[PDB]
């Protein structure tokens, strides 16, 4: 087989997490691509030499040799400094270099097996017929994979309009041809859930116990960029959106990942793709966070999300590859803009469409520019 | 004995829920005073008068009634419309009549056995040494009274910073003197959680099995104005505060009752006063809402709930009866306001708790010009 | 020459201004379009079939006419209702209907002489070589050709940033090719100033003293949709902005035709056209406005002008009519929308530029399915 | 006589402003109060200090200071900082030092005449039969005393709905008894003027030409903080109001010493006492300011200033002295915030009063902590 791969992960700490992060990345010679920001310190870049020497491969590019990447590209102010979506950068690079395998990890995910690459290069396998799993709803919760207290939870993104009727909806597996090309790993210890589940329950992940699914066509879920491989063809689709927009004068944050991991799903399944949860799975030893802080900056793009994913299903998208696809995404989302309605919906909060659209052309001109 | 009770609910609706309403009112001979608003249908006025000849004595003052009554107590401005605020025309009409018990509830709430009405008359048995509950953390969990699924829930109100250790806390029972003086009775049904809970796990409360309690000097919890009977004495402090302020430009709302549960609360047992919680039970069918709607207009408040109740601890209150009391806890307020710091605490946040407390001495003041 | 002329007024007023709009429209055969709205009073149907018997061409669309108009051209969200920019209507059916000039003006705008129309038939002489007015600053206050007390003022629209340098300009006049197709016709009484100047000096406009100018290549004036004409070929790139975006949490308003009228200009010398300012002169009894609200609603709009203004004379343009070119346009506003910088170029102030875009196409693409 | 007079002026420069400030000063034998902020150089101090060996009588607290004095006053959270709020420092300091006579100053207000001390020192010489000017619509505009060009113009505060009808006002000078107790001094190159009028005619006071007046019992002007002076017995009403709340979403700014000005103004008349305008004259060579900020951040005060003024000619206060008539002005205030109607009285601009009155009467309780 022969595939590379590449682990992407921004962070602004001291580089502890690279003494757990390391062994299993050298063990399969993957590249590990470090993206500070402005306000890293430099102990960061002191452990990533520090690492460099045990043979682990990992590059960490200065804030200047990402600007003066992104300048070439005429893309000198799509990715602000001060936030994580300067994963975008590491997303950018390791498709410029190649990498058949973009793995996508946050500074606090830590693999749990040695195997961990090996599992996530489950997105080259290629198309086969493979026992697929479809849900009536057209949803799947990938929390019902993992052992879970003190009660059952829904993953960070998933609509809340089809949560009380998911109960009775009907799940099957049937044999069906799949290319699977984002694969979405488990999390152990504190799960991917939004933070109205967190301060309701604080959810537990004891136990990976469902396994693995590859869902069908129709059957959607949630894909975050903590445990999440794309392939590389996939990964013009897999922009991190910017946060930072006013929906009734609150700032949107904490859900980037959210709206890549549902649009790159889109653009898949449009192209006959799939998106497979579970195995590799991670530990997850959350950050400390202020959880009434996680709620404020969730709350104006929860307000929206579940008009926006069904709207989704009624825009069937055009494009031969992810790059067409993508874009005809983007004017798929201006549409949906003005047509939906709503309370929430202001016009500030259906700006945040159009402005979110042609940062999704600006990300894929640039992704054309290199090619 | 000869105790009198009346009954205070502000409804929109078209008056069906006097059908179930009703029957345990008029059996004991209590009055419910339906309070309407401008937004309110003449279906109302022709439910009040049906279910009054069959012998509940139930009044239902029009707007125009309403205003002369607030405008010759000098008190034109302080109860705006379109809102479930003005029940505290029908706190203040209950109190200048001389209703030893007044119950507040809402148009859903219903009860469940004959002697409703009696069981909120335990307002109104003077001081005696009774067990009283107590707690290390200085917190109760009134929904560990009832048997609730799929998992534990705190109710609408319980500071979140103090959730993950209650389940460490140290609950006791002393035989201590003590006087009730606010009966916070239970719901069945739908229970009064926040909207953060009811979007996590929508709770169902299956039945009371917690019984009654009576909490001690130093252990509070939140206290709704759904199912709650008041004695008269402490009437002046149950002002329903006034929502619509905004945080950070949101406006809060649904938490009106939430600072007049804990206002009551505080002033109570600086008089040497207690709360207790448990029977009456009621079924609580609660209307149709939008959940979504209803975290959007609670986060605001929640964001600063945490930082008042630590800070009224730190104050100690003055005065003899109820009204120094309360206008005590209104000068309070205006320290906490300058004294707070956090993230959540704007300019705007700080003004609330100002305009707040000049509203809790105009109804103070209204008060005193009936007496 | 047989040239065709239709005038395009939105009101919610009764339809008495068509007492004094008449005489000067129906002597010349012209059409007066007559734009309605949701809470647009029965009197104005009676008013214009009241000046129908005696002669005037006018139409009134009620807003059924006109959404199903705008349903059938795949528009039907692009206009709002309760606002202004209904104008579009009018635009739109006068552009569908063939008519060579077509006539922009308000419900308070009354021509003082009865060659009205003759004058603004001015945009259909073609290209000649005429003198031109260029200015060294690139910019030229119309109203200089009026009589102004108690001082000097600036149209609304105007730069601030470079009104006070202005003075010193050097303005010259040169035997130069030029092709009018848009006149914008000045006022008398109270001018067309922003609220700020309104607010300071109270401006009123005497006489016309400065007779008429063409504006060179390069020199720049803003063209109000109050007394202005526009050829046929230059209507597509006279979209009325939406309003009512919130920059820095405030909604802007009163700058639909300041953004228009420096739109359609920016398109017209891209293509060898020109502006006309000057006759026909109208008389503007101004309908009575809360002064202070609309400083309120003119300063997010003012806050970001003058950065628009200068990054446009950065930005050349493509195109081969106003169709391609206005297009080109939009496409323009979204790269200087991310270029720009300053205090006031919050998120939402940004996405401002991004969804009027959106809006310019859809307006482009429902006149491109008229034709 | 043996008049003490102290100059309070708060600044983040480098103390050049010194070198034209300190002859005026120190011929007088004056002391100079700079109180400084957190984002104030190093610079300040070292030029306070080479004036000071020149004999000038100059005081520059550092932030340790200020804040040790004010936390002993139990009014720590009282002045914020990186704010011009904290010159009432200087009006506490020079208060507790005995002075007679408070100037405030800003660091660009440069005296013109060697008198500049001895002209303020009007607001101690009692009460006397003089000629006082009176308004029939009770309003006096002071940069009538100045030559403006071009046109005529408002001082900062002025109440916009007075200006049209005020050139018909009547002005008569009757001998009548009066006791100066705030002198408010003109200002030549930039008049003290709203960003309004300065953004609309660019003014420029040529020179002092109409003397000096002073306004009888019902006519007011607004009163800056950059050239008064203040008798000491009228310092505790000069509290200079807290500035950033928000009104509509939008913070308001500049307006401090418009409320102080009213204020002081309002209580001296209760008190029997007038307010003078006229010399010292200052030279004023403003500091470079973005005028659409300014404006950005005085509107939100513009829209309630002119409810505000009216309706405080409905309260007559009550109170001996200063010290109780500013807290019964505190009181009042929040009598209006609840009385007054219009569309931009919105929650949090009605909350404004409210805090602000608390922090008045946090102020007063600072001043009575001392004496
Ligand atoms: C933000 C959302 O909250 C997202 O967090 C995700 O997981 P999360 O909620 O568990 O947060 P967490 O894993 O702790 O950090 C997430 C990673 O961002 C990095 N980071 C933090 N501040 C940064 C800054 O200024 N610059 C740069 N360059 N990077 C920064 C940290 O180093 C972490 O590696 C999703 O929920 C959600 O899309
Ligand atoms: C609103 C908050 O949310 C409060 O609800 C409580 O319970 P709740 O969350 O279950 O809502 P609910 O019981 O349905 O209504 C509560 C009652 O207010 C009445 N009501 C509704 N709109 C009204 C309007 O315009 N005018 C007048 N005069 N009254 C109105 C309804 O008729 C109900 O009787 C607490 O949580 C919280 O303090
Ligand atoms: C709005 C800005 O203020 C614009 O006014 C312009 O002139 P202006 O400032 O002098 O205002 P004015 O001439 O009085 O009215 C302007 C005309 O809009 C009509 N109108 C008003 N409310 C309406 C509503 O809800 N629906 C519909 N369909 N139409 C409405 C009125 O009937 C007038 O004919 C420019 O300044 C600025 O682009
Ligand atoms: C601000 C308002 O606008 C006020 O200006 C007045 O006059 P003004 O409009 O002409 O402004 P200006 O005279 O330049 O500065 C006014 C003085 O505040 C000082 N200052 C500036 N930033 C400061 C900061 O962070 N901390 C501290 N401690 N001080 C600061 C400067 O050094 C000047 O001495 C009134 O209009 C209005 O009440
Ligand atoms: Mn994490
Ligand atoms: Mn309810
Ligand atoms: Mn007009
Ligand atoms: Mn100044």
């Amino acid at each position: 087989r022969d595939i590379s791969t590449a682990v992407v992960v921004t962070t602004i700490s001291d580089g502890g997490f690279l003494d757990r992060l390391a062994p299993a990345l050298r063990d399969a010679g993957a590249r590990l691509i470090v993206i500070p920001d402005r306000n890293t310190g430099p102990a960061l870049f002191a452990a990533c030499e520090r690492h460099r020497r045990l043979g682990l491969d990992v590059v960490c590019p200065s804030v200047a040799e990402q600007q003066d990447l992104l300048e070439r590209l005429a893309v000198p102010d799509l990715i602000p400094y001060h936030s994580d979506n300067r994963r975008n950068v590491g997303y950018l690079m390791a498709w410029m270099e190649g990498f058949d395998v973009i793995v996508s990890m946050d500074d606090d995910n830590l693999p749990t097996t040695d195997d961990f690459v090996e599992r996530h290069q489950v997105v080259c396998q290629g198309p086969r017929t493979q026992p697929v799993t479809a849900s009536s709803d057209g949803w799947f919760n990938n929390c019902a994979l993992l052992e879970v207290e003190p009660t059952e939870v829904f993953p960070r993104g998933f609509p809340f309009h089809a949560r009380p009727a998911h109960a009775q909806a009907r799940t099957s597996v049937c044999e069906r041809p799949a290319d699977v090309r984002i694969n979405a790993g488990l999390w152990l210890g504190d799960p991917d859930v939004d933070a109205i589940t967190r301060l309701a329950v604080r959810p537990n992940a004891l136990a990976h116990s469902g396994g693995s699914v590859v869902l069908a066509e129709g059957t959607w879920c949630p894909v975050n960029a903590q445990n999440t491989a794309v392939h590389r063809d996939a990964l013009p689709a897999y922009y991190f959106l910017r946060m930072g927009q006013p929906v009734d004068g609150v700032p949107m944050e904490r859900f980037g990942d959210i709206f890549s991991g549902y649009f790159v799903q889109v653009c898949a399944q449009h192209l006959g793709h799939a998106v497979r949860f579970g195995d590799p799975v991670v530990e997850h030893p959350r950050n400390e966070h202020d959880l009434l802080d996680d709620l404020h900056k969730e709350v104006p793009a929860v307000r929206l999300l579940d008009d926006i994913l069904d709207h989704l299903r009624d825009h069937p998208l055009e494009g031969g590859d992810y790059l067409e696809t993508y874009e005809s995404l983007s004017y798929a989302l201006q549409e949906i803009a003005e047509r939906v309605n709503g309370r929430a919906w202001s016009p500030d909060a259906r700006a945040f469409l159009h402005r979110s659209a042609h940062l999704m052309r600006s990300w894929t001109g640039a992704l054309r520019t290199v090619a």
